[PDB]
């Protein structure tokens, strides 16, 4: 399984998937708190589940070949599972910080359902010029989410608790940059234009999980944000 050269990256990615896990594991052990539960819950199943996917490509289960533009493209479709159930988690995260109500987060999740769904599509589709379309039609969805975090979520945050306001902020703005990024990657990497190498593609896609992913949760659960206002 290491004849492929981005391996490395797979490898580091599941390394340190798997102890982000474990820290939020055994740090969320004894809260009691049924707010702060939910926060520790939601964030401990988001690398646990990237995680699994990271070794299913390392060892070679998540990666299948597509025919297109005459030849035969390693795609690692584990990632699409991996974003599948990740994303919304995160989403729901910023979504439950700020008390957003109940048909927001579900036009939130749908959207992004639709995102990674074409983004799948674009990925295992073999006429060349038909995956752009469906990255298209995936970065509107992603347009959408990324307008409702700023003029949805960002006018209600303001009216609640400011340690709440100040850590959906930073968590909105980490999200923004992050997210974008995907993308770029995916259009000039080996499924789209194939300006990359999927070996540094793969190591880009690491250092954006793993940072989108365990640096999202220490920021979130380092927070006062996520417990109740008690005495
Ligand atoms: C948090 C502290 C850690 C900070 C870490 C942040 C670094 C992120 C790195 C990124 C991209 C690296 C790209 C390396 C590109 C090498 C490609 C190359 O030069 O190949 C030559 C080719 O053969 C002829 O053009
Ligand atoms: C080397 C280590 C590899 C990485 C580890 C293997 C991951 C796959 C195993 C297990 C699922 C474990 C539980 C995942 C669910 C965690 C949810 C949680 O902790 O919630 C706390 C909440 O407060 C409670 O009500
Ligand atoms: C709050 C919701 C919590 C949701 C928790 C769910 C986490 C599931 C994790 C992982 C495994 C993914 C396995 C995906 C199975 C794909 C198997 C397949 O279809 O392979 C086809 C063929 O055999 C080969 O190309
Ligand atoms: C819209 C309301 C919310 C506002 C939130 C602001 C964040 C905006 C950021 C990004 C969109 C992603 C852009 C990806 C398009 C890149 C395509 C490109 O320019 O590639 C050119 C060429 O192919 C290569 O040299
Ligand atoms: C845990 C990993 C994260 C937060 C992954 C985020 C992924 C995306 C925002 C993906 C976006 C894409 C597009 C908008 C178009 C091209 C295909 C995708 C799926 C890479």
């Amino acid at each position: 399984a290491t004849g492929r050269p981005e391996w490395i990256w797979l490898a580091l990615g599941t390394a340190l998937m798997g102890l982000g896990t474990l820290y939020f594991l055994v740090k969320g052990m004894g809260v009691s708190d049924p707010d702060a539960k939910k926060f520790y819950a939601i964030t401990t199943l988001v690398p646990a589940i990237a995680f699994t996917m990271y070794l299913s490509m390392l060892l070679g289960y998540g990666l299948t070949m597509v025919p297109f533009g005459g030849e035969q493209n390693p795609i690692y479709w584990a990632r699409y599972a991996d974003w599948l159930f990740t994303t919304p988690l995160l989403l729901l995260d910023l979504a439950l910080l700020v008390d957003a109500d109940q048909g927001t987060i579900l036009a939130l999740v749908g959207a992004d359902g639709i995102m990674i769904g074409t983004g799948l599509v674009g990925a295992l589709t073999k006429v060349y010029s038909y995956r752009f379309v469906w990255w298209a039609i995936s970065t509107a969805a992603m347009l959408y989410i990324l307008y409702v975090l700023f003029f949805g979520f960002t006018s209600k945050a303001e009216s609640m608790r400011p340690e709440v306001a100040s850590t959906f902020k930073v968590l909105r703005n980490v999200t923004v940059v992050l997210w974008s990024a995907y993308p770029v990657v995916w259009l000039i990497g080996s499924e789209g234009a194939g300006i990359v190498p999927l070996n540094i593609e793969t190591l880009l896609f690491m250092v954006l999980d793993v940072s989108a992913k365990v640096g999202f949760g220490l920021i979130l659960l380092r927070s006062r944000a996520i417990f109740g206002e008690a005495e």
